[PDB]
């Protein structure tokens, strides 16, 4: 099973390494035969010999074209002849890149920004995670000592906990009598012990929960200080930092760093994404939280470390569980997309599609379109994110059912051959035309995307069947993940078409799918109401919320079931809510059987919500959704009518910075500040102690109860 790839330089030349785990033993395959390249479309075939004379300089040395050959490919279905330019080193590309394009005899260049190691996987048709090989995993966490105004990584690490399917221990340098705690001499020795623990277990996967932005970075600093070499890599190398625009991402050569945050962030949707919230909102068990403060005072007092050690133990244990849960899915996805799970698990749906397409484009000799440049990206004025919207039915409704119709869109792309290479193609014998928008989509030939899209659904349907007709409990679970993976990819093409950075961007395609979509949604709504007497309260691009007024759960459910069998592209019943209410087009809140409330656009977006404004809301919305008591929630506001734990030149802001600075606290990035407001005198640090109504508790519950008539 292939886990990943990368390249190493040796005598100036690139050497690909393929990290695999076969029959229980880890291995590295090397390849010195792969040559990097990119394409050049000459505006004149005669100017080739000269274009190969262009050079650039890298590491003081001069780089030039190693070799150029003419090839025949198709750009958007139509024949094109381009020059495949070879080089000696992957790094040559970004150097000479722009200068070759700028050459007077060159129209444009393509496939010049595809990472060598990814390019290798594609051009070689290698698929990561191809089988059923058992992979070992180890989750790890750390507890550190922190004090306000402390530059990052300044304080030491108090404990390093780790866990796997067999145990969950804690490594610390202070005496603690727990059977799982392990006391050592110093911090340095504790870190050394960890690297030693990791080295003996030698896990294929290291699971963390935000290790991409905290854990690894911290250990790095401490290691830089205590003078240690953090050699977690299976090749003795240290963790490597990769910055991905927004945040950073850390890799550990030879192993898979599975950071559960980017994943759970997507896969699940909550109000708070803290480890406690996540574990609870998944396993339904509670997790006790021990804050930095207590940690410090407990360490600097030798009083109560049994608790912190428990929390550290739990962090690692709880991380291993979540990782064992979300890993099988991510592995199937990565296999479908054909890229490393390290990459896949960190990618957006728009990018999962793009990688799938790139691989397929290669298989079909389809030259790929470039990402949008600065200019072109400006033209797209943001892409297209329009969709079908309604106008909710006011009031608090019961036993709501949720119809998901994201499965519609892919059928529509296949059905009308919606693709950028079929749109308004001249000289076709047959065309389908988008209602209201009028984009024409040729049908004489199957388009690139529609064509792939069809294949996926075929594949998925094949699996679902092989899955129901199987005695192998393992295979069943396995196939279930793959079918669920295909669904994810399939349902991302619609959005991808309007995603502004997309190479195969197609606002028209997107607009047309939206048009045809409206039609269909219109028809099923009608059928729902008339033939089934259902009440549709809310509908948007993803699905609708509806109930049979005055009926019960058992029936509204029963009834909704048959409607699907009747009306069925498949429509999935994805949700039942004991209560709910919709304020407008995108604003609303629902509660389910287990009680897990949910909301959307119910208040203004800000990061300075006071503890009261927050606690008041949850109480208002809990009386309504959990008790259908409006007067209740309203009498809760009246009487309720204290800190602001803002995360990181406003009235309070400036005032707070002075007060902190006044005692040496520097406001550092990515930290939380806690103040109280009381109109450089507006606010005051929490520790040392009207607006709070008309700019706090009111705005938090203003929309909610406006919808109920107040």
């Amino acid at each position: 099973m292939i886990l990943d790839t990368d390249y190493i330089t040796e005598n100036g030349k690139p050497v690909i390494r393929v990290f695999k785990k076969e029959n229980g033993e880890f291995k590295i395959e090397y390849d010195r035969t792969f040559e990097p390249y990119f394409y050049a479309l000459l505006k004149d075939d005669s100017a080739i010999e000269d274009v190969k004379k262009v050079t650039a300089k890298r590491h003081g040395t001069v780089v030039k074209v190693k070799r150029a050959e003419k090839v025949q490919k198709k750009f958007l279905g139509r024949p094109i002849e381009v020059w495949k330019l070879y080089f000696n080193h992957p790094q040559d590309v970004p150097a000479i890149r722009d200068r070759i394009r700028a050459h007077p005899a060159v129209v444009d260049i393509y496939e010049y920004d595809i990472p060598f190691a990814k390019r290798y996987l594609i051009d070689k048709g290698l698929i990561p995670m191809e089988g059923d090989e058992e992979l070992t995993m180890l989750a790890f966490a750390i507890a550190t000592l922190y004090h306000e105004g402390e530059e990052f990584g300044t304080g030491p690490i108090l404990m390093i906990s780790y866990a796997d399917g067999s145990e969950a221990r804690v490594i610390t340098w202070k005496k603690i009598d727990l059977p799982y705690v392990d006391v050592v001499s110093t911090e340095k020795e504790m870190i050394k012990r960890f690297l030693r623990v990791v080295r003996e277990k030698d896990p294929d996967v290291l699971i963390t929960y935000n290790g991409d932005n905290f854990d690894f970075a911290y250990l790095k600093k401490r290691c830089e200080e205590l003078g240690i070499k953090f050699t977690l890599g299976r090749d003795g190398s240290e963790p490597k930092i990769q910055r991905m625009g927004d945040r950073f991402a850390v890799e550990v050569k030879g192993r898979i760093h599975f950071d559960l945050y980017p994943v759970i962030r997507r896969t699940i949707n909550l109000p708070t994404y803290t480890l406690e919230a996540v574990y609870e909102a998944v396993f339904g068990k509670p997790k006790e939280k021990v804050y930095a403060e207590e940690i410090a005072q407990a360490w600097e007092s030798g009083e109560g470390l049994e608790r912190v050690a428990r929390y550290s133990m739990e962090d690692a244990k709880v991380t291993y569980e979540l990782g064992r849960e979300f890993f099988p899915m991510e592995a199937q996805l990565s296999r479908l997309i054909g890229q490393s799970l390290w990459d896949v698990s960190r990618s957006s749906t728009g990018n999962l599609v793009e990688w799938f397409l790139l691989r397929k484009a290669y298989k079909r000799n389809e030259l790929a379109p470039n990402k949008p440049d600065e200019r072109e990206l400006a033209r797209r004025r943001g892409g297209y994110a329009g969709g079908y919207v309604k106008e909710p039915e006011r009031g608090l409704w019961d036993n709501i059912v949720y119809l998901d119709f994201r499965s519609l869109y892919p059928s529509i792309i296949i059905t009308h051959n919606v693709s950028p290479d079929t749109l308004n193609r001249e000289g076709c014998k047959e065309y389908d035309v988008a209602p209201e928008v009028g984009h024409k989509f040729c049908k004489d030939f199957p388009g690139f995307i529609p064509s792939l899209l069809g294949d996926l659904l075929e594949e998925r349907q094949k699996i679902k069947r092989k899955m129901k007709a199987t005695v192998d409990p393992l295979e069943k679970k396995l196939l279930d993940y793959r079918q669920r993976a295909i669904k994810i990819l399939a349902n991302s093409f619609y959005g991808y078409y309007g995603y502004a950075k997309a190479r195969w961007y197609c606002k028209e395609c997107a607009e047309s799918v939206t048009a045809w979509g409206r039609e269909y949604i219109e028809m099923v709504i009608r059928e729902l109401e008339e033939k089934f007497g259902f009440k549709v309260l809310y509908a948007d691009t993803d699905g609708l919320h509806a109930t049979i007024p005055g009926a019960d759960a058992e029936t509204v459910k029963k009834k909704a079931k048959e409607f699907l069998k009747y009306i069925n592209l498949e429509l999935e019943y994805e949700g039942f809510y004991v209560r709910g209410f919709f304020v407008t087009k995108k604003k609303y809140a629902v509660i389910d059987e287990e009680g897990k409330i949910t909301t959307r656009g119910l208040e203004i977006v800000r990061r300075d919500w006071s503890e009261i404004a927050k606690e008041t809301q949850a109480r208002v919305l809990e009386a309504i959704l959990k008790h259908g008591d409006v007067e209740e929630a309203v009498r809760i506001v009246k009487e309720v009518t204290l800190v602001i734990h803002e995360q990181i030149a406003t009235g309070p802001h400036v005032a707070v910075a002075k007060r902190l600075a006044a005692r040496g606290v520097k406001i550092r990035p990515g930290t939380v500040i806690s103040y109280i407001v009381l109109k450089g005198d507006r606010a005051i640090p929490a520790d040392e102690f009207e607006y709070y109504i008309e700019n706090q508790v009111l705005p938090a519950v203003e929309r909610i109860l406006k919808a109920f008539g107040y």
